[PDB]
């Protein structure tokens, strides 16, 4: 199609740059400058709004393209194959075209507000400058083709079930675990400390299982879950804690996402995460909160997941 | 006997409740409400007084019953068999009957002072309420049978060597290690942080080795060691640290306990604990004290254990 | 030779003491009293000056003697064989005789300033006192033989290369990593916290690989690298951080040391260190600094090592 043809031209312009980027650099776990959690949350919110508006089948296809790209990584910089680079870019271009321009620009603007002005020059300094310049000229041509195809209005929101078994169970989980939620330091930098002993390629294989799960999940359930997180961001207090009602709606929506893929897909995520998560990480997190509230939350989670399991 | 027959009736009333308690919940590592270390120490002291007064052969038998019960645990909640539930309850009833009523009530009163009033309702909320009520009615009938057999005066105290090789060596250990003892934060919540990567059932198998060791140990030596801890609690300062003299008496008494079982029984404890203790736990503890005082204490310990080893 | 013959007499006098010392005690990782980092750095500086003045072939031979001695360790206290004790003492005596008396006395004076006056008595208390006294009388006789052979003036400095590929690359590494260097707490006691789960004998086998590497490295390159550290100490600020220029000269000098042994010698060090370094140690260090500056330093290091690798 037009975007796919344009992605091939973009690859001609940009794959030399892609091969030189060191994708295994740990810097990409960090914020693009000083960490500003609530300012960053505004940018994530714009992304969540955009993802909720995007065509669910095109989001699926873009996830699938990234899964395939992970399988073709080679060499010391972690670069995917030329064909997969193009396949990812085409799929993302189709996603971009499925939402109105203002939603895309809102992401750009909100990310630019948290990005240190010196970040582009530092990134470019690690690669061949002419190749980066050629890649960017390629991007500018590509986005013109994307815009030609781009919708001018956003699709409406998802339907939200009420009183289903997961929703009822989520109320109980949320009441039991909100004290724990309120204890957690949502503004900490700890979430960007690296996983001890885990290479980027090993992390990527765990992320892959979540990408695969996303591609399998029900698109309407995913959309509704994104919408619930947008609501929740809007209701935070000064410490970043969402309201109790919005938390419960997040838990219900995520339970419905879990139940929209088979057990094996979810266990693949869990098992891959278990392989990369040092056992001191849960201990460190637990140690920062009230231990009674954490055990109350965990007991409630293990009860809730039985309701999800039955629905799944 | 009368208590054993009553324990069978108690089991008819209470085993349904036992099967539904989630014995693998980590909450039981935590204080029953907000941690109040010096108030809890008062409760532990009442337990120590009671244990020192109890019949050593009945304490032994109760330890043995728990060892046997650990072997029959099954199912997702960690419940022991019906037969072993009864065997534990009978053995504990005999222990209770071997001390005067006031010592038992002193434990109840001192634990009640640290227990949040909402704890019973939270526990009951996790199980079938009718079964918990039936279990408690069973307990009330059982305690009447126990009371009929209960002594009215406490048995006398233990015999204690003075100037034996272990006692002399304990003086040296204690002088070398009291600076370390004083450094430790006895009022911290860290001792209730869980063992990373270790399930409740794995921890239980390590605890089993200590229960086995207690069942083998000399009852008079155990009694004397309990009495030494009661005295040591009496002399604590405002930070919880006992006097140097009472510390030395504890070390001597514990050395005599160690030497009252064979080497293999003690090494079974050590090896099981090594299997559940993350190597960062000793480091974390060491990092909170003066490193010279910790090495002085450790060197003194490894000297002391040679005297214990020879006596053993 | 005269020093070797005298080392045999020293061994007759001191090996009984050596067998008694508990060389596996962790206390030797710690400062000899309260840690005083900048005062200790003055003593290290005197050792660096002395090492830079010492005969490089005799330093090599003394490193080799320690490598051999590690291989003959036996028994619970970690003592090397009698023959290797003598071989080490003779080799060290020859090193001492290769520098002027004032450089040796300067080390003694600067270490004595950081050593708590009670340290000698505590060490002696752990061994047979008569054997320690016999060993010290032996040392006093030995040092008289060493002095008879001792030079009266210091050998000259090393040649400092300029503009070689390693030096040019070190400029770039140093510019990129100086922000990280400035963040590190150089005055912390953390560097003397022990390695979790690693015995002294396991640590010793990792140190052995560095001793072997030192014995193989170019003596002039080692000398120049010592001299660069002496200069860097001279330019420290109140937090202990050397100047940017002296840091760059250290990096250049160390790169030349690395490139003066084959890759396999360096990888033997790395692999042995990987076997004794808990993966939480890099995380703990990373967590104390700016994560962007640490990743900038690391990316620059992995670029720099490619230049070293080509030269090597
Ligand atoms: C249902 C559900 O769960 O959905 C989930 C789905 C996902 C996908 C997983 C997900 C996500 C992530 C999302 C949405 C990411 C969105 C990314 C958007 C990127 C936008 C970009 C780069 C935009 C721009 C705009 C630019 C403009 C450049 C110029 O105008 C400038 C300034 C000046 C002009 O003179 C010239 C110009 C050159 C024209 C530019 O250069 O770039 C999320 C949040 O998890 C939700
Ligand atoms: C650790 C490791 O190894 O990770 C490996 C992981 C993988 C996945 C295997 C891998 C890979 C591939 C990767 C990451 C590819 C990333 C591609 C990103 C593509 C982004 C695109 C196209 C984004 C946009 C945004 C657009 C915006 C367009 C507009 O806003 C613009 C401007 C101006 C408006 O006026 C009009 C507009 C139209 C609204 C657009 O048109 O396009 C790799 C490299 O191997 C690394
Ligand atoms: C199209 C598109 O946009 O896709 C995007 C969609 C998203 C959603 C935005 C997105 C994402 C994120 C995704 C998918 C996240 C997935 C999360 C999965 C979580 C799974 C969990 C917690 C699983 C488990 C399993 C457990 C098991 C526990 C037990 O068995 C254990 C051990 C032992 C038993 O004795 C008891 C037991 C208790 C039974 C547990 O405790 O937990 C992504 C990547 O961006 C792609
Ligand atoms: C910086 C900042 O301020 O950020 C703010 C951002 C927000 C969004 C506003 C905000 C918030 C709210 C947040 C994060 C809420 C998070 C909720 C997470 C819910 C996750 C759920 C339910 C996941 C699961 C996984 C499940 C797995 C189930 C199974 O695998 C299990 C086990 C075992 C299998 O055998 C069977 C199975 C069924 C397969 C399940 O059943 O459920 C907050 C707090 O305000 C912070
Ligand atoms: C570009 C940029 O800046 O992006 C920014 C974007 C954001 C969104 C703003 C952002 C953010 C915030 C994020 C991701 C927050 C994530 C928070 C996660 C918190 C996780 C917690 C608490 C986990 C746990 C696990 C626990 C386990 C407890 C137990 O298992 C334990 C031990 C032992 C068992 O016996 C009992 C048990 C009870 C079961 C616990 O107790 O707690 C950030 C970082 O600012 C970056
Ligand atoms: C030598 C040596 O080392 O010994 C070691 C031995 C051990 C065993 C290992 C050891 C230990 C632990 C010990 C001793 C534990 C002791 C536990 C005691 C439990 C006591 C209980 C539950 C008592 C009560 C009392 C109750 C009263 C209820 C009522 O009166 C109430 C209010 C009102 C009435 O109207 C109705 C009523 C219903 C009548 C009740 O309901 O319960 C230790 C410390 O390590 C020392
Ligand atoms: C992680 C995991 O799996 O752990 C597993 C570990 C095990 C061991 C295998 C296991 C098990 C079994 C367990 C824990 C059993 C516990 C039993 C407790 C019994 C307690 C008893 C009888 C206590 C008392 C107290 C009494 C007090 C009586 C009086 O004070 C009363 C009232 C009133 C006074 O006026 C008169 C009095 C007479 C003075 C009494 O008469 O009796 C299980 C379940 O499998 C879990
Ligand atoms: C009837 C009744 O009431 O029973 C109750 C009685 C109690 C007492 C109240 C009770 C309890 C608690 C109990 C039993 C506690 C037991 C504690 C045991 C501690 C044992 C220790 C530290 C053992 C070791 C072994 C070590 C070995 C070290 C070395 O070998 C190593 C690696 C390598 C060699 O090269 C050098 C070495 C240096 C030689 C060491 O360093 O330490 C309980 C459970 O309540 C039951
Ligand atoms: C909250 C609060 O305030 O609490 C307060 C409570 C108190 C009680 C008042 C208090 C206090 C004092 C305390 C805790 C003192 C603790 C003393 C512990 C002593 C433990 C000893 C000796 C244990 C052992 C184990 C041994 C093992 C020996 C062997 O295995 C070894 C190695 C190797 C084998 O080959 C041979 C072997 C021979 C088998 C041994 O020889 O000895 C304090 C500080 O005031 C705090
Ligand atoms: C190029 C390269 O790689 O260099 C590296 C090489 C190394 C070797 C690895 C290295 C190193 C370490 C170095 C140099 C260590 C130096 C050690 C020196 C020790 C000196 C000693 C014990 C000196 C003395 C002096 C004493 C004097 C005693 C008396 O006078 C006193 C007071 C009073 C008189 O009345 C009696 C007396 C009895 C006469 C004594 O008793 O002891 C370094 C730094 O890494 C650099
Ligand atoms: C964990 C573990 O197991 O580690 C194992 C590691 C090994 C390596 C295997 C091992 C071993 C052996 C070891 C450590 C041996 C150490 C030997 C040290 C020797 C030091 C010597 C000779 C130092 C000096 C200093 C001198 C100074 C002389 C003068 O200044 C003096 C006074 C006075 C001036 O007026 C004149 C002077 C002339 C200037 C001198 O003449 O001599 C062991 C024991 O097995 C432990
Ligand atoms: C004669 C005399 O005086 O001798 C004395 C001389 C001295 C010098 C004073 C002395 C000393 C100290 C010495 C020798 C120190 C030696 C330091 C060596 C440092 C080596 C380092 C960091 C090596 C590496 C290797 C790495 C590998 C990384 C990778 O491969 C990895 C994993 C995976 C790939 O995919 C990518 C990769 C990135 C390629 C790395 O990242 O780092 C001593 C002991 O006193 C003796
Ligand atoms: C207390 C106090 O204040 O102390 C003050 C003390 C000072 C000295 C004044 C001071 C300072 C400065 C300091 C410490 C500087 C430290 C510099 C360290 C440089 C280390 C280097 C370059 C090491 C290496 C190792 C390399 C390995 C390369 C390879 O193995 C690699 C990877 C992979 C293989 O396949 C190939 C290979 C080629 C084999 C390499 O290429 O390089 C400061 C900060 O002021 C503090």
């Amino acid at each position: 199609d037009e975007i796919g043809d344009a992605a091939k031209k973009l690859g001609d312009a940009s794959y030399a740059f892609a091969k030189e980027v060191d994708w295994n650099n740990g810097i990409f776990l960090q914020a693009p400058g000083k960490l500003q959690p609530l300012e960053a949350l505004k940018a994530i919110d714009k992304m969540i709004v955009m993802g909720a508006a995007a065509d669910p089948k095109l989001l699926k296809a873009a996830a699938e393209a990234h899964h395939k790209a992970i399988g073709s990584v080679s060499g010391p910089n972690g670069v995917t194959s030329r064909a997969d680079w193009d396949n990812v870019n085409a799929a993302l271009g189709r996603v971009i075209a499925s939402v109105p321009e203002n939603m895309v620009m809102d992401v750009y603007d909100s990310v630019s507000k948290i990005t240190d002005p010196k970040v582009p020059a530092y990134m470019k300094s690690l690669v061949n400058g002419a190749d980066a310049e050629k890649a960017y000229e390629g991007f500018l041509a590509f986005k013109d083709v994307v815009k030609k195809s781009q919708v001018t209005s956003a699709a409406g929101p998802a339907t939200v079930p009420s009183g289903d078994k997961i929703g009822v169970a989520a109320q109980q989980l949320s009441e039991a675990s909100y004290p724990f939620l309120k204890e957690i330091d949502w503004l900490s930098d700890v979430y960007m400390k690296p996983l001890p002993g885990v290479s980027a390629q090993q992390s990527l294989k765990a992320i892959d299982k979540m990408i695969v799960m996303g591609a399998q999940a029900d698109g309407n359930a995913l959309k509704a879950a994104a919408e619930a997180h947008h609501k929740a961001i809007g209701s935070i207090d000064a410490t970043g804690v969402t309201s109790a009602a919005d938390y419960a709606a997040v838990n219900a929506a995520l339970g419905r996402v879990i139940a929209s893929v088979p057990k094996s897909t979810v266990m693949d995520v869990y098992n891959a995460m278990a392989g990369v998560t040092d056992t001191s990480i849960p201990l460190n997190m637990f140690s920062k909160v009230n231990p009674l509230d954490a055990n109350a939350a965990a007991k409630a989670f293990y009860t809730f997941k039985d309701v999800v399991q039955a629905a799944q």
